[PDB]
C-alpha cells in the first residue's frame, strides 16, 4: 500500500514549502536548458552550412572572400559562444537553486520526523508490543526514514527536470517542423515497448533463480550448523555431493539469464541504430528538397532524442518516489494511533496520603496474542494497607498477570481495579507509575554508568541521597570494591555484573523513587541460594511497612508473608495465613513438602580461475574489440553524412552519400545486436560455470578446514553460506567482463584517439585535456555522495543505539516512567546529524552545479575553438564533428558501459575471500589418504600431560599437565567442577584440535601418526543435543559408516540395541518417516537416542560419550540410560559425567580440577578418600 501524495509532505513548514516550489523553478529552467543547446548547435551549423560550399566550388576571389565569409563566421560564432556561456551561467546558479533546497527541505522535514515517530513509539501501549515483531520495528525506525529521504529529497529536483525536458524537448522538436518528430514518435512507443518486455523477462529469470539455488544452498546452510557432526562421522564427501547435485540446476538457468540480459542489450541497442537510419534516411530527404536546413534537422533529432530519453531517466525516481510513500505509510500510523493508557496525559487524579488499599473486583483479562482463551476468570482479592501478599499457585495461573494489571500495562475487560476506594483507570498513569517500585524477573541496567542508571529512577537526586539508597539496598559494598566505583560504567559495553548486583542496582533504582507500593515479579528465581539470600535481605529491608506484592517463588519467602492466595486457573481456592493453607491440605500443601577485511587480490590471479575455458574468453575479447570499434564507425557515419550538407558538394552525391552512411548505421546496427548475442554467450557461460565451479572448490575446501576455524566469530554458519552463494557468484564481473570492458574500451578510445588526430591534431589535445576534468568530476560526485553517505549515517548510530536501548526494554523504562528522557536523548544525539545534513545540502549544490556548468561552459570552449579552426582553413567543419562526436560519444560510450558492468571493486574483493577460502591448507587434512591404519583392534587409550589452549581465546589456559590411561574395555567416567577441560578429552580423541604440548597415544600409537579417518571412524561422538537431519531415518543413521554397503537387515539389528525398534515399529510410515522440521517433530529424549542408534551401527571400540541427557524427558532418561547400557558393554568407553548415578557404575573415576587430576579411582575408593569426589556426592543427599 502507499500514502496520498498530499499527506506525505505534512510536517512540510511553510518555509520547506518555499524551498521546494523555489527549487522547482530551478528545475524546470535546467530542464529545458540543454534543448537550448541543441538549437543553437542547430543554427551554428547552418552559419556554417551558408558559407562552407562558398569558399570550395567557385574561386571568385582569394583574399576578398577570405575575409568576407571567414570575418562572417567570426562574427557570428562571438555570439553563438556567448550564446553557450549564458546557458552555463544561469545553470551554474540554476543548479544549486535546485539541489539546495530540495534537500534542506527534506532534511527539515527529517528532523521533525524521527522525534515524532520514536515518540509515537514511546507513547504506544504494551498490548501493542505484544502482537508486533520488535526487531523489524527497530530497523523500520532507520531504514524507513533512510527510505522516505530519497523520495523528498533531491530526487524529485531531477523528476521535475525530466519531465520539463519531455515537455520542454518534445516542444522544440515540434515547433522546428512537425514531419520529422512524428516519424520518431511514431517509433518512440516501439523502444518505449521494448525497454518494458525485456525487464518483465530479466525478472522473471531473477525469482527463478533464487528458488533455484534455494535447492543448494539449504544444504550448505544445514551442514555449517551441523559441522561438528559431519567431521565426527566423516560425510565430509557425502555431503560435497548433495551440495553439487543440486548445484547444476542454478547453473542452466543461470545461462538463460546470461543471454537473455545481452539479447536485451544488443536489441535494443538494434533500435537505437535502425531508428537512427530511419529518422537520418527519412531526415536527409527533407533537407535535399530544400524544406528544413541541415541545423534545422540536428536540432529535431537532438532535442527530440534527449525529451524521448528524458523518461528512463525518470523512471527511478518516481520509484525512488513511490518507494518512499509505500515506506511513509508504516511509520504514519504508529504516528496518527492513540492510546487508551497515555503515558504522556496529564488527564486523571493525582490523590495524596496513599495508604496503599488494594481491591481487585471481578476481574477477567485475556491477553491479546492469545484472545480465543481466557487468562483469569472472576478474580477478587484485597491486600490490606502494609501488608504482604504472597502469590503461588501452578504456571499458568496469572500471578505476573495481577501485577501487569496494578502496574495498568493492560486494561482488565470485565471488573474494577481500585485503591483506596477509586479506579485506577481513572487517576493519571505517571501519577500511578510513580508511586509503584517494580521489580522485575530480569532486571535491565542500561549502558551508562550507575549513577545514570540509578538516576533514571527520579533524575533529580542529589548524590547524598544515592548513598543511601544503595546502603540500603545492600548493593554498597560491592560498588566500593569496583575501580571507577560511582562512575563505572555497566551495560553491554562496560563490565558484566553478578545477578546478585545486577537485582540490587534495580532494587536501588525503586527504592529511589521511593514509593508507596511495591511490586516484584520472581524477584529472585535464578539466582542461587547464595545470592538470593543477600537480595532477601535487601528485600526485606524494603518491604518494612510498604504495601507489597510478591510473586514468589522460593518457600522461605513464603512461610513469613502475613497472608497467602492460593491461585488454580484464575481462581482463588483458598486464602489464608501459612498455618491454615498447611491445614487445609490443598494445593499449597503440596507443594511446600515435595520442594522439602581487506585482501588486495590482483586481477591476474582472480583471471587465472576462468582459465580452463580460454576459447570462450578469445571470442569474447573478439567481439568486445567490434562492439568497442562500432562507437568510433558511427562518429563518422554521422559526420560524413553532415559533411555533405556542410562544406560543399553537388546535389547529384547528396543521395548517394546520404543513403549510404544512413545504412551503414543498420551495417552498424546488426554487428551491434550479434557481437552482443555473442559476447554474452562466451563471456556468459564463462562466468556461470565459474560460479559452479567455484561453490564446489570453496564447500569442499570449507569441509577440509579443522574445527578451530568453524569456531572462529568470523566463519559463522550464516556469512559462509552467503560467502558461499553471492561472494562466489559476484566473482565473474572481474573475470571477462573485465576484459569485455578494457577490449571496448580501448578499441573505443584507441581508434577513436587515433582518427581525430589526424583529421586534426590542434582540437584533439584540447578535448582529451578537458575530458580529464570532466571525467574527474564524474568520480568525485560518486566519492563525495558515498563518502559524505558514511558521515551522516555514522553520526545517526549513537542516534539509533539510544533508541535501540529504550525499544529493548521497553516494559522497563515504562515502569520507570522515562519515556521523556530516553525521548530527549534521542533529539539531543539528534542534532549532529542535524547540522551536518543542512550544510550537506550545501554542498551537494555544489557538486551538483559544477559538474553542469563545467561541461555547458566546456561546450563553449570546443565550438569556439574548433570555429576558429575552420576561419584559417586549418580544419573544416565536418572534421570538427567528426573529432567532437568521435571522442565526446565515445567517451561517453565507456560510462553506457562501465555503468551497466558490475560493480568491479565489490567483485575483486568479493572474489578476494573466495580465493583465501579456497587456498587455505588446514592443520588437520581430513582430505588425507596417508595414516597407519593397522589390523590392531585393542584400543588401548592413554593421554599424557596434554596441555591445550582453545585457539578462538588463546588467553584462557585450560589443561595442564593431564595424564591417564584407559584400559580396554573399561569405562572411563570424568568428572569436576564446571569447565571446559573433560569436554576437550573429547575433541582431542577426535583429534578435532592439536594439542600444545604432552602427547595423546592409541594402542602406544602417535594420534598424529594416524588417518584422521580411521582414528575417528573407530570413534562415536554423542553430542549434547544431537544433530538430526532433514532426511530420512536410513540416511541419518548411515551418517555414521559412509561409503558402505549397509542393507535393510544390518539397519535392523542395530536399531534394536538402541531400544527403539519396538517403538519404531508401530509409527506410521515406519522406517520411512521424514524427520526433521518438515515431518514429525522428536522430542529431546528421542533424538538421543538416534544418535546411540548412529554409534552402535560403527561398532568402534572407543565410545565418546559428552553431557548426554541435556533434556528433561523423564521417562526417555531411563529408557536412554538402558540403552546406554547396553552400548556400553564390553566396550572401552569415556564417558564425561554430570550426573551421580552414571558414576556409581563405572570402572575407573577421574576427577579434574584446573587441568590437574586431582584424585581417581574406582567409586568405592574415591569416597573413602573424602575429598573432591565426596563433596559432589554429599551435596545432592541433603
Ligand atoms: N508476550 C505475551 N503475549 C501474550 N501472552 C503472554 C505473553 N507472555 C505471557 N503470556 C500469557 O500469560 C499467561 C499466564 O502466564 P504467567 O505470566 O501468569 O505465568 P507465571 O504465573 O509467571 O508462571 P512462571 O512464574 O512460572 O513464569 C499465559 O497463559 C501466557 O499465554
Amino acid at each position: 500500500p502507499a500514502v496520498s501524495v498530499l499527506t506525505m509532505f505534512r510536517y512540510a513548514g511553510w518555509l520547506d514549502r518555499l524551498y521546494m516550489l523555489v527549487g522547482t523553478l530551478a528545475a524546470i529552467i535546467h530542464g529545458v536548458a540543454l534543448p537550448l543547446m541543441m538549437l543553437i548547435f542547430g543554427d551554428m551549423t547552418d552559419s556554417f552550412a551558408s558559407v562552407g560550399n562558398v569558399s570550395k566550388n567557385s574561386t571568385n576571389m582569394s583574399e576578398a572572400d577570405k575575409r568576407a565569409m571567414f570575418a562572417k563566421l567570426e562574427e557570428e560564432m562571438t555570439t553563438y559562444a556567448y550564446y553557450y556561456t549564458g546557458i552555463g551561467a544561469g545553470v551554474l546558479i540554476v543548479a544549486y537553486i535546485q539541489v539546495s533546497f530540495w534537500c534542506l527541505a527534506a532534511g527539515r522535514q527529517i528532523h521533525k520526523i524521527r522525534q515524532k515517530f520514536f515518540h509515537a513509539i514511546m507513547n504506544q501501549e504494551i498490548g501493542w508490543f505484544d502482537v508486533h515483531d520488535v526487531g523489524e520495528l527497530n530497523t523500520r525506525l532507520t531504514d524507513d526514514v533512510s527510505k522516505i529521504n530519497e523520495g523528498i529529497g533531491d530526487k524529485i529536483g531531477m523528476f521535475f527536470q525530466a519531465m520539463a525536458t519531455f515537455f520542454g524537448g518534445f516542444i522544440i522538436g515540434f515547433t522546428r517542423g512537425w514531419k520529422l518528430t512524428l516519424v520518431i514518435l511514431a517509433i518512440s512507443p516501439v523502444l518505449g515497448l521494448s525497454a518494458g518486455i525485456w525487464a518483465k523477462i530479466l525478472s522473471s529469470f531473477t525469482d527463478k533463480e533464487l528458488h533455484a539455488y534455494a535447492k543448494a544452498g539449504a544444504v550448505a546452510e544445514e551442514v555449517l550448523a551441523a559441522i561438528r557432526t559431519v567431521i565426527a562421522f566423516g560425510g565430509q564427501k557425502k555431503e560435497l555431493e548433495r551440495y553439487n547435485n543440486n548445484l547444476e540446476e542454478a547453473k542452466r538457468l543461470g545461462i538463460k539469464k546470461a543471454i537473455t540480459a545481452n539479447i536485451s542489450m544488443g536489441a535494443a541497442f538494434l533500435l537505437i541504430y535502425a531508428s537512427y537510419a530511419l529518422a537520418f534516411w527519412y531526415g536527409t530527404s527533407l533537407v535535399i528538397s530544400k524544406e528544413y536546413s541541415i541545423g534545422q534537422v540536428l536540432t529535431v533529432f537532438f532535442s527530440v532524442l534527449i525529451g524521448a530519453f528524458s523518461v528512463g531517466q525518470a523512471s527511478p525516481n518516481i520509484e525512488a518516489f513511490a518507494n518512499a510513500r509505500g515506506a511513509a505509510y508504516e511509520v504514519f500510523k504508529i504516528i496518527d494511533n492513540k492510546p487508551s493508557i497515555d503515558s504522556f496525559s496529564k488527564s486523571g487524579h493525582k490523590p495524596d496520603n496513599i495508604q496503599g488499599n488494594l481491591e481487585f473486583k471481578n476481574i477477567h483479562f485475556s491477553y491479546p496474542s492469545r484472545k480465543e482463551v481466557q487468562i483469569l476468570k472472576g478474580l477478587n482479592l484485597k491486600v490490606k494497607s502494609g501488608q504482604t501478599v504472597a502469590l503461588v499457585g501452578n504456571s499458568g495461573c496469572g500471578k505476573s498477570t495481577t501485577v501487569q494489571l496494578m502496574q495498568r500495562l493492560y486494561d482488565p475487560l470485565d471488573g474494577m481495579v481500585s485503591i483506596d476506594g477509586q479506579d485506577i483507570r481513572t487517576i493519571n498513569v505517571r501519577y500511578l507509575r510513580e508511586i509503584i517500585g517494580v521489580v522485575s524477573q530480569e532486571p535491565v541496567l542500561f549502558a551508562t554508568t550507575i549513577a545514570e542508571n540509578i538516576r533514571y529512577g527520579r533524575e533529580d537526586v542529589t548524590m547524598d541521597e544515592i548513598e543511601k539508597a544503595v546502603k540500603e539496598a545492600n548493593a554498597y559494598d560491592f560498588i566500593m570494591k569496583l575501580p571507577h566505583q560511582f562512575d563505572t560504567l555497566v551495560g553491554e559495553r562496560g563490565a558484566q555484573l553478578s545477578g546478585g548486583q545486577k537485582q540490587r542496582i534495580a532494587i536501588a533504582r525503586a527504592l529511589v523513587r521511593n514509593p508507596k507500593i511495591l511490586l516484584l515479579d520472581q524477584a529472585t528465581s535464578a539466582l542461587d541460594t547464595e545470592s538470593e539470600a543477600v537480595v532477601q535481605a535487601a528485600l526485606d529491608k524494603a518491604r518494612e511497612g510498604r504495601t507489597t506484592i510478591v510473586i514468589a517463588h522460593r518457600l522461605s519467602t513464603v512461610r513469613n508473608a502475613d497472608v497467602i492466595a492460593g491461585f488454580d486457573g484464575g481462581v482463588i481456592v483458598e486464602q489464608g495465613n501459612h498455618d491454615e493453607l498447611m491445614r487445609e491440605k490443598g494445593i499449597y500443601f503440596k507443594l511446600v513438602m515435595t520442594q522439602t577485511d581487506v585482501p588486495p587480490a590482483s586481477f591476474w590471479r582472480i583471471l587465472k580461475l576462468n582459465s580452463t575455458e580460454w576459447p570462450y574468453f578469445v571470442v569474447g575479447i573478439f567481439c568486445a574489440i567490434i562492439n568497442g570499434g562500432l562507437q568510433p564507425a558511427f562518429s563518422v557515419i554521422f559526420s560524413k553524412v553532415v559533411g555533405v550538407f556542410t562544406n560543399g558538394g553537388p546535389p547529384e552525391t547528396q543521395r548517394q552519400n546520404s543513403n549510404l552512411f544512413s545504412l551503414l548505421f543498420l551495417i552498424l546496427g546488426i554487428i551491434s545486436f550479434i557481437t552482443f548475442f555473442l559476447q554474452g554467450f562466451t563471456f556468459g557461460k564463462a562466468g556461470e560455470i565459474l560460479t559452479k565451479r567455484l561453490r564446489y572448490m570453496v564447500f569442499k575446501s570449507m569441509l577440509r578446514q579443522d574445527v578451530s576455524w568453524f569456531d572462529d566469530p568470523k566463519n559463522t554458519t550464516g556469512a559462509l553460506t552467503t560467502r558461499l552463494a553471492n561472494d562466489a557468484a559476484q566473482v565473474k564481473g572481474a573475470t571477462g567482463s573485465r576484459l569485455a570492458v578494457i577490449f571496448q574500451n580501448i578499441a573505443n578510445l584507441g581508434t577513436g584517439i587515433i582518427i581525430s588526430l589526424i583529421y586534426g591534431w590542434q582540437l584533439t589535445l584540447l578535448l582529451l585535456a578537458i575530458v580529464p576534468i570532466i571525467a574527474i568530476a564524474g568520480v568525485v560526485e560518486m566519492k563525495m555522495l558515498s563518502g559524505q553517505a558514511l558521515k551522516d549515517k555514522k553520526e545517526l548510530e549513537g542516534s539509533g543505539k539510544i533508541a535501540t536501548e529504550a525499544i529493548e526494554n521497553f516494559r522497563t523504562v515504562v515502569s520507570l516512567t522515562r519515556e521523556q528522557k530516553f525521548e530527549t536523548m534521542y533529539a539531543q544525539s539528534l542534532q549532529i546529524p542535524y547540522r551536518n545534513a543542512m550544510k550537506k545540502a550545501h554542498v551537494f549544490g555544489i557538486t551538483f552545479s559544477f559538474t553542469q556548468a563545467m561541461m555547458y561552459f566546456s561546450y563553449a570552449a570546443c565550438f569556439r575553438f574548433g570555429a576558429y579552426l575552420v576561419t584559417q582553413q586549418l580544419m573544416t567543419f565536418e572534421n570538427v564533428l567528426l573529432v567532437f562526436s568521435a571522442i565526446v560519444f565515445g567517451a561517453m560510450a565507456v560510462g553506457q558501459v562501465s555503468s551497466f558492468a558490475p560493480d568491479y571493486a565489490k567483485a575483486t574483493v568479493s572474489a578476494s575471500h573466495i580465493i583465501r577460502i579456497i587456498e587455505k591448507t588446514p592443520e588437520i587434512d581430513s582430505y588425507s589418504t596417508q595414516g597407519l591404519k593397522p589390523n590392531m583392534l585393542e584400543g588401548n587409550v592413554q593421554f599424557s600431560g596434554v596441555v591445550f589452549n582453545y585457539p578462538t581465546r588463546p588467553s584462557i589456559p585450560v589443561l595442564q599437565g593431564l595424564s591417564l590411561e584407559v584400559k580396554k574395555g573399561q569405562t572411563l567416567a570424568l568428572v569436576g567442577s564446571s569447565g571446559c577441560g573433560k569436554s576437550t578429552v573429547v575433541q582431542l580423541l577426535e583429534r578435532f584440535y592439536d594439542p600444545m604440548a604432552g602427547s595423546v597415544f592409541l594402542d602406544g600409537k602417535e594420534i598424529k601418526q594416524l588417518n584422521v579417518q580411521w582414528l575417528r571412524a573407530q570413534l562415536g561422538i554423542v553430542s549434547q543435543e544431537p544433530i538430526l537431519f532433514d532426511c530420512s531415518i536410513a540416511e541419518n543413521i548411515a551418517y555414521g559408516d559412509n561409503s558402505r554397503v549397509v542393507s535393510y537387515e544390518e539397519i535392523v539389528r542395530a536399531a534394536k540395541e538402541a531400544n527403539i525398534h519396538q517403538f519404531i515399529d508401530s509409527l506410521p510410515d515406519k522406517y520411512n518417516t521424514r524427520v526433521g522440521d518438515k515431518g514429525t517433530q522428536l522430542s529431546g529424549g528421542q533424538k538421543q537416542r538416534i544418535a546411540i542408534a548412529r554409534a552402535l551401527v560403527r561398532q568402534p571400540h572407543i565410545l565418546l560419550l559428552d553431557q548426554a541427557t541435556s533434556a528433561l524427558d523423564t521417562e526417555s532418561e531411563k529408557v536412554v540410560q538402558e540403552a546406554l547400557d547396553k552400548a556400553r558393554e564390553g566396550r572401552t568407553c569415556i564417558v564425561i559425567a554430570h550426573r551421580l548415578s552414571t558414576i556409581q557404575n563405572a570402572d575407573l573415576i577421574v576427577v579434574i580440577q584446573n587441568g590437574k587430576v586431582k584424585e581417581h579411582g574406582t567409586h568405592q575408593q574415591l569416597l573413602a578418600q573424602k575429598g573432591i569426589y565426596f563433596s559432589m556426592v554429599s551435596v545432592q543427599a541433603g
